[PDB]
């Protein structure tokens, strides 16, 4: 059983997810994920959640007011607090399996340049706090990021090395193009052989860092 | 100014997506009989199901010219990094093809590849259940690069100077360029090591 909040001032952006959830699993009550819009915790009439950072620079730094706000009333001592960063720790599959377990994850999603490091430092001293990129790029918010976490710890969630080779299905032939022979062969020890050296090249030719 | 053609059995997922045209196209939209069916058991046994050659050859046959980058994300291909994204924002028309189920038969990329460019890419060392989400991913890295829309990044702080009693750093509150580009320098480069030595040409953890 697994409880999400999100927090973003793009709640919208995150249908998508609350969407894809079986019935079943929602019925069963293994998974709730619950979206929160970051301004319904600003303080001011014009709701705003960032301000000039100091030391001058690009970009607004989100406010730790709101967010330390926001965080005091849907943290609980027991949450994992996840914040999307291009200057995160890896988020991996082994991450995705250790999450997997967790029992509330907290999604901050942050935008413009960042957001007030107090924020996630304060987090930590009473809940466990994780910093993670999904990847080697820019993006202007987190909120894509929140959709990949969310898709790739839930999978592994019950009810909710190298790279693998090409698949094939039928029909035998198509375009001018057939299916390798060895796999309709019946002998599975080369099937199993021809797909290791497949995944092998594969691996060599686009990720030689995995060797 | 680029336009975007999406192609999904789950167009609804899409949704939270004039320098850009972006449009999401049902695969169901080429198959011919009752029951709409995109995949087939694998050839050579395996676990799970391969979406079908011929559904996806009739849908890239009609959306695709011989410009068109046509990019399939999946956790097999090429690294999608931020170089990948400044070399396609420059690129007039990127098809994303969404898979689902184990995969796509291999023949539609190599079918592609015989007419256009074709790009295999990984988002990320993690498994989705489709390539619907990567699509996100990769549809803001590279619209935020097209024109007219190394070391990590340190720590930001902004008002109040004290919260929580906690202060900003008194540096940053200095005025004193050189000092705070410094400080600034020193905080990335302690982050880098400690969170991505990989990208300073050390042993991963
Ligand atoms: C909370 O701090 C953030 C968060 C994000 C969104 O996450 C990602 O882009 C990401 C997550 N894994 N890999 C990339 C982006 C920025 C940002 C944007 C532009 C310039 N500088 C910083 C800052
Ligand atoms: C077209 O072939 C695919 C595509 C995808 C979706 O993409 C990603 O997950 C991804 C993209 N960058 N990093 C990860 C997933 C699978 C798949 C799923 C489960 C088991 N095995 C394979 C196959």
């Amino acid at each position: 059983s697994m409880k999400i909040d999100v927090v973003t001032i793009f709640p919208e952006y995150l249908q998508p997810v609350r969407q894809s959830l079986p019935g079943k699993a929602i019925d069963a009550g293994l998974v709730d994920v619950a979206v929160h819009d970051l301004r319904r915790w600003t303080h001011d009439v014009h709701k705003s959640v960032d301000d000039s950072p100091y030391g001058g620079g690009p970009g607004m730094v989100m406010k730790p007011t709101v967010w330390g706000d926001a965080l005091d009333e849907i943290c609980t001592s027991e949450t994992l607090l996840v914040v999307p960063t291009p200057a995160g720790y890896p988020f991996t599959q082994e991450t995705a399996w250790q999450w997997s377990t967790e029992d509330h994850l907290v999604i901050a999603c942050g935008r413009y340049e960042g957001i007030d490091q107090r924020v996630a430092d304060d987090a930590a001293t009473r809940m466990r706090v994780r910093e993670v990129s999904i990847g080697d790029y820019v993006l202007n918010g987190g909120e894509a990021a929140a959709l990949v976490i969310i898709e790739a710890v839930l999978r592994l969630v019950p009810g909710v090395s190298l790279l693998e080779g090409p698949s094939y299905t039928r029909p035998p032939s198509w375009r001018g193009m057939d299916v390798p022979p060895v796999l309709l062969s019946g002998d599975h020890a080369k099937i199993a052989a021809w797909r290791a050296e497949q995944s092998r090249q594969r691996t060599i030719e686009r990720r030689p860092d995995l060797l």
